């Protein structure tokens, strides 16, 4: 097979909006492989943490749902480690939409 990297593929385009959004350039990476997606999900988590009172927002570009569920393992995990283990999804199919959970508990 002709192995090449073309913006045309599995393009894996991983956005994240910050509620009290301090210095937040953009938290945008195009990713064909979930190698490169490690090493955003390092970085991003950092960050998260210092723009974020409670919580900031992901919407991840899946091609099946099927990587919209492992995703999702992936940034429930990032926010379980910056406070809550529960964290709020949604599955689309296109999309995996995942924000951390407002401090709500009785």
């Amino acid at each position: 097979m002709h192995h090449h990297h073309h913006h045309r593929s599995g393009d894996i385009q991983v956005q994240n909006n910050n509620t009290c959004n301090g210095k937040t350039f953009d938290y945008t990476y195009t990713v064909t492989t979930e190698s490169e997606l490690q090493k955003v999900l390092n970085e991003l988590k950092d960050y998260i943490k210092k723009q974020g009172c409670k919580r900031s927002r992901t919407s991840i570009t899946a091609r099946t749902k099927k990587e919209a569920e492992k995703f999702a393992a992936i940034l429930i995990k990032v926010y379980a480690e910056l406070g809550y283990n529960d964290i709020n999804v949604t599955w689309d199919g296109d999309t995996v939409t995942v924000e951390g959970q407002l401090e709500g508990v009785d």
